[PDB]
């Protein structure tokens, strides 16, 4: 008979992740107080939990109409709206949660992250300060990955990661410890949700193919937390490795499965570092666990032993800000899919571009396009009459917001051209119309910069003071294109303006990229497989391995 006892239990069971118990419990609440916004909100949260997002959004909107002053309801509504594809409506929901409970950092940091994704820069500096103060206060309430978008030092990034990671570790009893095998093929595991048409699969696919034919004494095992999406990438990854389907298993079941296969070296390619539900790692299923590639910064985590970088992106100066022990490959830390044919795209006119203007390109995630990166790009357009800025179309009204900013910055908004979303092969052919790629700060282009360079387009960047701000720089360095890493925004603008107004010099720079992309080691994955493989053998030899 206890209505509130029912729901609270509802939430309890859902917290566990327990399915039908939580719902059963909700069903009993609504029978006692029909329409009640708490029960109703809760039934929406069940649905969202059952991943029925549209039904989830319907229920929560109802609840939210019946209790519009309630901050938790407003938050949960934002969660469902987001997962239902309703981006702008998601934003209004978070905005209202935040207004109602500004005291709550978790909500503040959700709002901020979603605002950046929409290019909505209202209260940007204020929300950003609050999030940075929450890190300093040691709560663990901001997500490490979302934190990479802020311009904060390597030291703050470490504080954010380790406070989050230690929150997890405190509530996980690891598995009993094991050790690297002494004899037999080395088993090297990689855990990811991006084994498919996602950056992780895309970057590593040709590497795994090279390791297969070149490193006999090593077995690559992929543990895929997502199902087969039908992409060529997922299929090439499964033929090049032993690919285990661990999708929809709990964290304990997954850890037990990795331990059952005797994984010696386990790589976190999940993309979340110490955040995003890394309890498979906190359980320590593998004797040696390594952070590489998918998250560009430190895990801060007591369960992570090594991080894999390179001399440019992770120089000696930056080492103390990593909780992991630092290992370095001999060239760039980042592989790429050097099997890819670049098609001829349709004409410039067919892609929405002037045929006769300089096209500056910044294909990047929307949350990377902040006021600083945009202002410096628009400063190039003001100095160079016939140039245009080519961007990826963003979620919500992000493009409309960028047009307004361009207008407010003295630039005709029709000079921004937005590419819609295309399958990878079609997206990649577009680079053939790009004259210069303009990198962002402080979170660089990662896959989009190696896509640009593979197609022969030069990348301009200002290497900064965190790993995530040095990724594009590292590519240039290892390619041999050091003059395209410049000091600061003012040199960024002068180099771009000089290049954009000297088409003969820019032509000569495209010629240089062409030669360097063949003569450097950046796009030889056989060489990358030899280095990576040798480094794997030494890490293991070092913990007991004997071949
Ligand atoms: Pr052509
Ligand atoms: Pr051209």
């Amino acid at each position: 008979q206890d209505f509130v006892a029912w729901l609270m239990l509802a939430d309890a069971e859902l917290g566990m992740g327990d399915t039908t118990a939580g719902e059963m419990a909700v069903q009993r609440g609504l029978a006692l107080h029909p329409g009640h916004p708490e029960a109703v909100a809760r039934l929406g949260r069940v649905r969202w939990t059952q991943q029925r997002h549209a039904e989830a959004a319907v229920l929560l909107q109802q609840a939210s109409d019946a209790a519009p002053e309630h901050p938790g309801i407003a938050l949960w509504l934002g969660h469902a709206l987001e997962d239902a594809g309703q981006a702008e409506a998601a934003a209004a929901a978070y905005t209202r949660a935040h207004q109602l409970l500004p005291e709550e950092p978790y909500i503040t940091a959700q709002l901020l992250n979603w605002r950046r994704r929409l290019c909505d820069w209202r209260a940007l500096d204020v929300l950003s300060a609050q999030v940075r103060a929450a890190v300093a206060q040691g709560v663990g309430a901001v997500e490490p990955f979302a934190f990479l978008s802020e311009d904060a030092s390597a030291a703050e990034q470490l504080a954010c990661a380790r406070t989050r990671a230690q929150a997890i570790a405190a509530s996980v009893r690891p598995l009993a410890p094991t050790r690297v095998r002494s004899k037999g093929p080395l088993r090297v595991g990689f855990v990811s949700n991006g084994f498919g048409a996602h950056p992780t699969g895309l970057l590593t696919v040709a590497l795994f193919e090279a390791l297969q034919r070149r490193q006999p004494d090593l077995q690559m095992h992929l543990f895929a937390t997502s199902g087969d999406d039908g992409s060529t990438l997922r299929t090439r990854l499964a033929q090049a490795s032993t690919l285990h389907d661990v999708t929809a298993l709990g964290h304990l079941a997954t850890a037990k499965h990795i331990r059952h296969h005797g994984i010696d070296l386990l790589f976190d390619l999940r993309g979340w570092g110490g955040g995003g539900r890394p309890e498979v790692f906190a359980l320590r299923p593998a004797p040696v666990q390594v952070n590489w590639l998918a998250y560009p910064g430190t895990s801060g985590a007591p369960w992570m032993d090594y991080v894999l970088g390179d001399a440019f992106a992770l120089p000696p100066a930056l080492e103390p800000f990593y909780s992991e022990h630092v290992l370095r490959l001999q060239g760039a830390f980042q592989p790429s899919d050097t099997s890819r044919v670049v098609a001829e795209p349709p004409s410039r006119t067919q892609c929405g571009l002037p045929e006769q203007g300089v096209v500056l390109c910044c294909f990047n995630n929307s949350y990377k396009l902040n006021p600083q990166s945009m202002a410096r790009m628009l400063a190039v357009l003001r100095e160079v009459p016939d140039s245009v800025l080519w961007l990826l179309s963003g979620p919500g009204e992000a493009d409309a917001r960028l047009r307004a900013f361009a207008h407010a910055q003295g630039v005709d908004a029709q000079r921004l051209v937005f590419m819609p979303k295309l399958p990878h092969p079609q997206y990649l052919a577009r680079y053939r119309h790009a004259d210069l790629f303009l990198d962002t700060h402080p979170y660089n282009a990662h896959t989009t910069a190696s896509d640009a360079l593979w197609t022969g387009c030069p990348v301009l960047t200002t290497p900064g003071e965190t790993f995530a701000a040095r990724v594009a720089g590292s590519l240039n360095h290892h390619l041999g294109l050091d003059e395209m890493n410049v000091a600061d925004d003012a040199a960024f603008v002068a180099k771009a303006v000089a290049l954009a107004s000297d088409p003969a010099a820019l032509t000569a720079l495209h010629a240089r990229v062409d030669v360097l992309r063949r003569a450097s080691g950046v796009f030889h994955m056989d060489g990358f497989a030899d280095d990576f493989g040798a480094l794997l053998q030494a890490l293991a030899r070092r913990h007991g391995w004997l071949g």
